[PDB]
């Protein structure tokens, strides 16, 4: 989430440069206009709620002090009308009421006092609402577009992407026999799959090499929960995510046979979810940084947005196994966009080895989640298709994750007026599933798929020159 | 599910048979009384639906020869109250009538068949919930008593299990920085973790070695989905298990913007049950049995009937891998049985290879499931701990799942009066977080935790001589 300053004119911020980066998003500016009214009406709010407090501690003062000189008390008891307001209830209008009276009126206050909480926290959720949907401050390479096609600018291109091969991923997963979509079907639903044989040693031949070519450049390899709990999933996750991303899941809460209550939590999407959540409420050392993670974990995808969209093979699925890089880097000097250029690279080098070609794409604003300030996508040609297909993304989301998780830059050389938030990337080494689909592909023959010179080490003896075909091809 | 003709008496099963087996599993006998009593209140159903049929036919045969010969069809039209039962709908007093009012008749008969039918499939459900909680043929070896520390017998003996070790799985986990139980705490709820460096490599190398393993055997490896849709979860799941055990999962059912509703899905707790699953509604061969796989799942268990088990550790979670044996067999000769005794020393032998010290346990009949009819558990030696653990579990359930599951044998070879059903067995290979526990206890040092001899090859250059130290026991 973003700061708060930069929505009040009253300090440095401008709510009118936030307008134009949402416009650059290409998403409502009104929610801006929404936020610096709601902010306003709590900060009234606040001085309201510091009146009532100054009018309490005035109404035990009078009290103390004619239990002091004990006055007869009184039987009165009746709350006079002539006092209940900001003005009305001076030093002067309370010394003439009896101490029963301004026990009456006390009481008033603190209902007072609890109406206006509740006030104050209505505000403050109405402000968050707006604030949630406002997308960080874009880095100034990004093309601003609202269109992918066009707009989107090739960095760097890789290998021979113009070569075309025999059979397209589709039928290439089923030859090998390796594939059951039929019987996935009937059993998790449309888009559910059995992987089986040839390709369950090709995953983990992809994973095992992953992680070591990570495991040696400083990552640490980190196995992550599936599902993340309701009030630390919505800190990592936007509403659209909820909406067409994120699988719902429902538990006891407690493990007990007496309890009744369901508590609802949401399996990931990503690796990098958990992993931003790792370090929540925390003070990172800056000796410690750069923390570099190599998350692996099963990703759950609703895939809601496209319908009859890669709908035969492994490319689109519901559940794929993904290699991720997660960095925590300092937000001074250019330390996270220097890092933003060493995790590309690291997932270029990576299917540089594998022999994939591929071209480095920026991504225009208006596609562009909340957290990210900049993304790169590695798209690979894809041979048998004959078009370029993704299989990385790399975001650097800056100090939005860490202000939400509050995730400080624990510094000790200085003392501070504002509080800095670690700055947190997020980029995928390897997506299982799509990764398979680009190997197949790329290494297709006569005889069937020849076996990646890396991942030569990691599958098993019989399969470790070339993955022959035992199936003809899908025929209609 | 049980076959029907044991329950009933017209055929060549008993009643009372099925009621010893239910008082041997220590469970309700009195569901066996309620399935024959809903049995034959369902018999008397259909015998209703058939005159429904016959008088219907009757109706429409008056019609079409009173249409040949054309009479005044009638402008009555009333219904006539001598007619409407069984006893009284007669063709005798169907010729009486006249063809406009023999059609209002048919109509009122064709709401009788809706009505009858609607009681037929309420009849079906209400048998089938007596069926569904009826468990399976127990084996003749099976100890039938409802104490597990008493009555289990210990079949087999391997390797020392009296010599004790320093420090516990608790204590080792953390010694070795491969652990973050509060982190997880916070992520997922309660028991959640995250395994982190050493570990994930270590988790690496036992799926590598035991796909590895079975691969050679014949077995198939397969990847299968970590959720199962509910129409499909209650056929390889019991009552007790949506209680204490599957988290359910919410989606949209369709991948669609304009779609409202939502399809309720379930996480498996096994690999046992999407492959059980996969031959659904088939015709499996003679020649192609046995027809074994090897299962790579994520397992999800919610543990609602354990509060304050192994709390602290990784050994009991509500989140681990697992490499399981699903074997397809024959239901004719001792196939099944004597593949039963195959599939738990492919067990032995892999945890002997490990060196881990363990014994070979019958579970009473009353802490089996429905599915089983015999269960063998390996319990492995802990020596920090003190007492043994359960890592593997191999049961045979027959033809339970395959009845419910429709999965036959297909023979070619007679023609019979009753369908057979194959075999189908499941045992769990190498459950990751738990073997880590029984690998870290019995290989644990001065200076770390020995790699096994087994696991040197799949281990990365730098940990496959041993996993050090790297911080102090966590102390209380
Ligand atoms: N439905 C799906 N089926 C299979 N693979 C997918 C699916 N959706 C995404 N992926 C793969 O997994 C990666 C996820 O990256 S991402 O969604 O674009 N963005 C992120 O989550 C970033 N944190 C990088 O992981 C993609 O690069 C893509 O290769
Ligand atoms: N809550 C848990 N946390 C970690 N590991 C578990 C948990 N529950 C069971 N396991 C492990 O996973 C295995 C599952 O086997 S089982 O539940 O007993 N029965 C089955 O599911 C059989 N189909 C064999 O897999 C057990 O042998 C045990 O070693
Ligand atoms: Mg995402
Ligand atoms: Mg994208
Ligand atoms: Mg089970
Ligand atoms: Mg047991």
């Amino acid at each position: 989430v973003l700061d708060l300053d930069l929505f009040r004119v009253d300090k440095g911020g401008d709510p009118a440069l936030i307008r134009e980066t949402q416009e650059k998003r290409f998403k409502d500016p009104g929610l801006v206009d929404q936020l610096v009214k709601a902010d306003s009406e709590w900060r009234r709010c606040r001085f309201r709620a510091d009146n009532l407090n100054k009018l309490k501690n005035l109404c035990s003062k009078t009290i103390g002090e004619k239990m002091k000189k004990k006055e007869p008390v009184g039987d009165d008891e009746s709350v006079p009308e002539n006092v209940l307001s900001f003005d009305d209830l001076t030093a002067d209008a309370l010394a003439n009421l009896k101490v029963s009276q301004i026990k009456k009126v006390r009481l008033l206050i603190d209902e007072a006092i609890l109406k206006c909480d509740a006030e104050r926290i209505k505000l403050e959720a109405e402000r968050f609402e707006n604030l949630r949907e406002i997308g960080n401050l874009l880095h100034p390479s990004v093309p601003i577009s609202n269109d992918e096609d066009v707009d989107n600018k090739v960095e760097r291109i890789w290998g021979d992407c113009t070569v075309r091969k025999k059979y397209s991923h589709v039928d290439l997963v089923v030859m090998v026999d390796g594939f059951e979509g039929e019987k996935g079907a009937v059993v998790a639903g449309s888009r559910g799959y059995f992987l089986k044989g040839v390709l369950v040693f090709l995953e983990q031949a992809l994973i095992q090499y992953a992680l070591r070519t990570l495991g040696s450049r400083g990552y640490i390899p980190i196995y992550t929960p599936f599902f993340m709990r309701k009030e630390v999933m919505q800190e990592v996750a936007q509403l659209s995510q909820f909406d067409e991303e994120l699988y719902k899941v429902i538990g006891k809460g407690s493990e007990k046979s007496d309890d009744n209550s369901y508590d609802e939590k949401y399996l990931i999407a990503t690796s990098e979810q958990p992993i931003a959540a790792l370090h929540r409420d925390e003070w990172l050392r800056p000796e410690d940084l750069p923390i570099k993670y190599a998350g692996l974990s099963t990703c759950f995808r609703q895939e809601v947005g496209s319908h009859g969209r890669d709908t035969r093979g492994i490319f689109r699925v519901h559940q794929f196994e993904k290699i991720e890089q997660f960095v925590y880097s300092s937000p001074h000097d250019n330390k996270s966009w220097e890092m933003f250029e060493e995790m590309i690279t690291t997932a270029e080098e990576f299917y540089q080895s594998l022999g994939i070609p591929y071209h480095i794409v920026n991504i225009v604003s208006g596609s562009l989640n909340h957290a990210a300030s900049k993304k790169l996508d590695l798209e690979a040609w894809f041979p048998g298709s004959g078009a370029f297909r993704e299989l990385v993304s790399c975001s650097n989301c800056t100090d939005y994750q860490a202000r939400r998780l509050r995730i400080r830059y624990g510094q000790t050389k200085k003392m501070m007026d504002k509080v800095e938030f670690v700055h947190m990337l997020n980029a995928t080494m390897c997506a299982t599933t799509r990764t398979i689909c680009a190997i197949l592909e790329n290494y297709q023959t006569e005889k069937g798929i020849t076996v990646p010179e890396k991942l030569k080490e990691f599958m098993p003896p019989g399969l470790q020159e070339l993955i022959p075909f035992v199936k003809p091809a899908p025929i209609e």
